[PDB]
DNA sequence: CGCTAGTCGTCAT
DNA sequence: ACGACTAGCG
């Protein structure tokens, strides 16, 4: 996520209905509506006893979009992506404690404090995520599990015209090169929609709405892939960007000080962190529903080496991928959990 | 003031 | 999976 983005770009929200798609395709960052769903029984999933609450909270949102006839594609996140491991060790390791003092609350009687840790501990595992892969197929609604990010398989969804809109309230979407999302949908369809033409309503972008700016900006500023520089944030990136259209960008991020007049040391080690985050929010891998197969989120440019982009996910054989996509396989354990087949979205 | 860096909140009775 | 809010920084 980048901090602060959307009230950056207030001025390109514009409050919507779902109905503004009614007949088309809407493909949704469904774990957004699994940590909110799954708060809701926070206590059940900390004590290890059995819950199904998270289903219904989702199947609300999917009826809804079914109501008003939208066709919702249920999108979740698969493997651990290494670019972002470090921020996975971290969330994993907050929980943990969460899980301690909440437990330790409950030794001491204290409960109200005891929920206010349980409900700060809560880990999306993907036997959750299949329940309500199964709850949304036994309503004719597709899924589809991401190789790794949900956020690089929406936006390729997207990017693809498969999907006209993404439901979620990550704006890490918009980094990705996402055409139109909607944010802060509620149990009744009313969000915020930002569409990527209307970037130039921002007063405060200038010329940065253009997809590769906007991008170096989101990473300059501080995203999941690489914390930013010390001081710096939204302002000071698009600021950097805005007087300096120069436009190789290692070169510009080595003047930033220059730029924006203020003493900043900038490591070797934050150029090459840079290229890593940019090459991870243009390359990511994301499966074809259709070919059925991987592939990065963009085409190969000629300026870069598939070969280095280990950290932008791994390729596996597309059968395996496949399995994973329609959650068939474990992400953890890789093991067969179910054994759906659509043949007996695809096609 | 503008801005960035951390601590809290998402559910729902 | 994330964002909102704000105290305190320059
Ligand atoms: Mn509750
Ligand atoms: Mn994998
Ligand atoms: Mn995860
Ligand atoms: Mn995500
Ligand atoms: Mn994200
Ligand atoms: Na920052």
């Amino acid at each position: 996520g980048i901090q602060g983005l959307l009230q950056f770009i207030k001025e390109a929200s514009e409050p919507i209905h779902v109905r503004k798609y009614k007949g088309q395709v809407v493909a949704v960052d469904t774990y957004c509506w699994l940590h909110k769903g799954a708060i809701a029984c926070a206590e059940k999933l900390a004590k290890g006893e059995p819950t199904d609450r998270y289903v219904g909270f989702c199947m609300k949102f999917v009826n809804m979009l079914l109501s008003h006839g939208i066709k919702p594609i249920l999108v979740f996140d698969g493997c651990t992506l290494p670019s972002k491991k470090e921020v996975e060790r971290s969330r994993r390791e907050r929980r943990q404690a969460n899980l301690l003092k909440g437990k330790q609350l409950l030794r001491e009687g204290k409960v109200s404090e005891a929920r206010e840790c349980f409900t700060r501990s809560i880990n999306i595992t993907h036997a959750m995520a299949h329940k309500v892969i199964k709850a949304a197929r036994s309503q004719g609604v597709d899924c589809l599990v991401a190789p790794y990010e949900a956020d690089a398989q929406l936006a390729y969804l997207n990017k693809a015209g498969i999907v006209q809109a993404i439901i979620t309230e990550d704006s890490d979407l918009l980094a990705f090169g996402c055409k139109k999302v909607i944010l802060k949908m509620d149990q009744f369809g009313n969000g915020l929609e930002i569409d990527q033409a209307r970037l130039g309503m921002c007063r405060q972008l200038g010329d940065v709405f253009t997809e590769e700016k906007f991008r170096y900006m989101c990473i300059l500023s501080g995203c999941a892939y690489l914390s930013s520089l010390r001081g710096i944030g939204l302002a000071k990136a698009c600021k950097v960007l805005r007087l300096a259209n120069n436009p190789d960008i290692v070169k510009v991020i080595k003047k930033i000080g220059h730029y924006l007049k203020m003493n900043i040391t900038v490591p070797e080690d934050y150029i090459n962190g840079f290229i890593r985050a940019n090459n991870t929010f243009l390359y990511q891998l994301v499966f074809d529903p259709i070919k059925r197969k991987l592939i990065p989120l963009n085409a190969y440019e000629d300026d870069v080496d598939p070969e280095t982009l280990s950290y932008a996910g791994q390729y596996v054989d597309d059968s395996i991928a496949l399995q994973i996509a329609l959650g068939n396989k474990d992400i953890n354990t890789f093991e067969q959990i179910d054994d759906y087949n659509p043949d007996t979205l695809y096609f």
